[PDB]
């Protein structure tokens, strides 16, 4: 026990991914109240009533409350312009939030985020897309949509659902983190992945080496449609992308779609069913127009399902920033059922919300980042002055 | 409002008496469509009406 | 007055509380033709507005 | 005394069918104050009075009440709108409902199910098709009724009443639970059960072979009739469906339900009268209109029932929720009459009310689920750990 | 028009008319509180509506 300049240094630094997974269909399947007799089936249907529930403060109220701004974030007005309180949030939101909650630990080291601008901006588009056409395309379309890592505005988080495909295939195949970055550029995702990390472990995981036939599938072809997510989508929009990102979505990538996640449904009927915009300006136009419209859906939330005050289990928004918002270590999905459930790795969570989780296993598609940065300048005491020191008491 | 010689403040709403007849300075009006609306919601999922009724015309009785 | 699976009981008029509930059991009484009338009349024989307005404007200026 | 993670869970899991037997007529034969003698005789009818006199309580107030909700299973009000109370539970529902309390041991391994959203449903149909029309059809058709495990929506546990009679003939066979699914469905009867396990089982059961002569009327038809239930039942109701069902079980289908099956004037009689509907759309009416009514008939419980005011033997049904409603071994019926009356009970029951529960009660066909599910994640203890150690206590 | 005419100092003495004009002055004192500050500040918002910032991006106090 010697001294040479300790300390104690909390940190934070990772990286965090968010996806739309049929996870949201389990928590609006309208278990929560669909077989409650208090009559209050005066009022009109329930068909998207409940579902409609799962927005409009799990991406402002709850999660951009405290995880966003609070998380040495900065946030502009106008994503925020209006801090919604919807009490409709069941029993499914305080949960839920607790359940997703941006936010690693500090005894570790790790946090989470990589736009917030594109994301949300989705997601917004997502309760528009959904909320508004036709609330419940039984998990096959909608589900497909959100799952589809859909069209973007440039950014979309896509690039990061997508790699989730290639890694899962290529087994010998271990890929530098670059591989990350491969979402969005042109000829780079026909040099770095798709050639080198793809001639190399690509010639490997499927060598067809067909000849005279075209290698139709076998990799060649998740990685032209990787090619294609490089140079046929970044160069705007029109059916050129649409089209040419159905097509690579579609037909002939029948093969490609196996691979990730889709339903002629999504593509034929959603992509078909939005308008390249609808991510785009929709993600605007979701924000002051749908946001605005949020208002309404909020208000009818606040005004309609609000009347739901005569059963007594909801409760308002008390604006968190007291409340927080991280701090679940949503990191790597527990799940796994074979006759018994098992909740399994690394993420040291928690005792008494884990096994609670049941609900919802929160699941952020993180990298994760081994940082502990202890950094230490020594402009006091060169290694070794404390080498002489402690050497000066082995000797006598 | 109604002026005839004197002044003549009329109608429904059950407004207040302070505040009225000190309205003169302004008497606001709001264009209203007015909706009779006492939406006394009521669910009797543990009193079929009738269970009442028993229960009622089990006093009738004795 | 609605009878489905339930029994909700809308009251336009805000009748009561403890009655309500109680008066259902039957009685709900006939087809009376409403009349939005308070007459808060007011002569001005004392008060023209303006010197009410003259008055408050005189609190107003300082 | 070797331990190594030791720990002691309860568990609950098995199945629990019931059924309308000539059970009801013994404990409504007037025998629990038809000799009473204190004037009550003023100028009243006592022969439905009786009978009737148990209904609003075994099936909503008493094992709904605790057996249903408290089985942890989410209970929609509208099948519990009118948790109402009868009174005129003499000594036959409290003791009842001990008699019939859905809730296995847990010192054991089981428990309750079968259908509380079809079986409630045809039981307040009973309620009103025998408590309103026939009040003692004299065992003889009503008990048909009953136990006819009458016409179904598509659901009713009938197939396990119906299973109880061709597993009982076929004693060279024993079936795979595979069997007791086979209520409905197109192929039930064109594949598995009829066929296989019937060329099989049934091609040595009764092999008659016959040539010229039709061989129905040799268990065949028990397969037909099985068919029936298989195709010419869950077709809808093309009335002719209980034409069929009744031609199935009646015109010369009678050699065929006469295995496990009541008189066809409960078919042709009650069936045939009730309507088809008497079973489906009877029970929603039944429900909402007969549940409604079963107050005015709750009535005649509470006005009725109630006008017992003198005798003082009345005031059952003062709980719930508190009073629970689970862990009586009245399953597995067990019982034997000869000279003198042995009860046996294969699950150890008890010894106080073994002997008590014995001057009526003794519920339906369970279909017990040896599980004991002790289950246990060995992300601690690897054996070889325990082992290693135990083993190094055995080496010293 | 009425509440405008002038009538609230126009007749107000304290040599105030130092300051030139004042036609709009006091009319134009209708506006920008009884539409962000006064009415859009509870019934707006308060009326179980969440209000967007660019309509009272700038709450005003006149």
């Amino acid at each position: 026990a010697s001294a040479s300049k300790a300390a104690a240094f909390a940190q934070g630094g990772s990286s965090d991914p968010v996806p739309m997974p049929g996870k949201y269909p389990v928590v609006f399947s309208t278990g929560a109240g669909e077989p409650t007799r208090d009559q209050e089936f005066a009022l009109p249907v329930h068909k998207a009533f409940p579902l409609f529930g799962s927005v409009s403060d799990k991406y402002r109220r709850n999660p951009r409350y405290a995880e966003f701004r609070a998380h040495s974030e900065f946030t502009d007005g106008v994503f925020g312009t209006h801090l919604a309180v919807s009490s409709l949030l069941r029993l499914a939101q305080q949960l839920v939030h607790a359940h997703v909650n941006m936010g690693l630990p500090l005894g570790d080291f790790a946090p989470l985020a990589s736009s917030d601008v594109r994301i949300p901006s989705a997601l917004a588009s997502v309760v528009n897309q959904f909320g508004e056409f036709s609330s419940p395309s039984i998990g096959t379309r909608f589900l497909l949509r959100d799952f589809e890592h859909a069209v973007s505005r440039v950014v979309f988080l896509a690039d990061q659902l997508w790699t989730n495909g290639n890694s899962h295939h290529i087994f010998a195949r271990s890929w530098l983190p670059m591989s990350n970055n491969d979402g969005n550029f042109k000829t780079i995702v026909a040099s770095r992945l798709l050639e080198f990390i793809s001639a190399g472990d690509l010639s490997i995981l499927p060598t067809v080496l067909e000849d005279a036939v075209l290698s139709g599938e076998v990799p060649e072809a998740w990685e032209q449609v990787k090619d294609l997510l490089g140079d046929a989508p970044g160069v705007g929009q029109v059916d050129r992308r649409d089209r040419f990102d159905f097509l690579f979505k579609s037909y002939a990538d029948v093969g490609q779609f196996t691979t990730a996640f889709t339903t002629q449904a999504a593509s034929d009927v959603l992509t078909e069913l939005g308008l390249p915009w609808n991510s785009p300006s929709a993600g605007h136009l979701n924000w002051q127009y749908s946001t605005k419209q949020r208002f309404t859906f909020l208000a009818d939330t606040w005004a309609k399902l609000s009347a739901a005050y005569s059963q007594f289990f909801e409760l308002s928004s008390g604006l968190a920033t007291r409340q927080s918002a991280t701090g679940s270590h949503a990191q790597m999905v527990d799940l796994t059922s074979v006759e018994g459930v098992t909740v399994l790795k690394a993420a040291l969570a928690l005792s008494a919300p884990e096994f609670s989780l049941a609900a919802c296993f929160p699941p952020s598609c993180i990298f994760v980042g081994g940082l502990t940065r202890r950094v230490v300048v020594t402009t006091s005491l060169s290694v070794s002055q404390r080498a002489t020191e402690f050497c000066q008491m082995d000797w006598r």
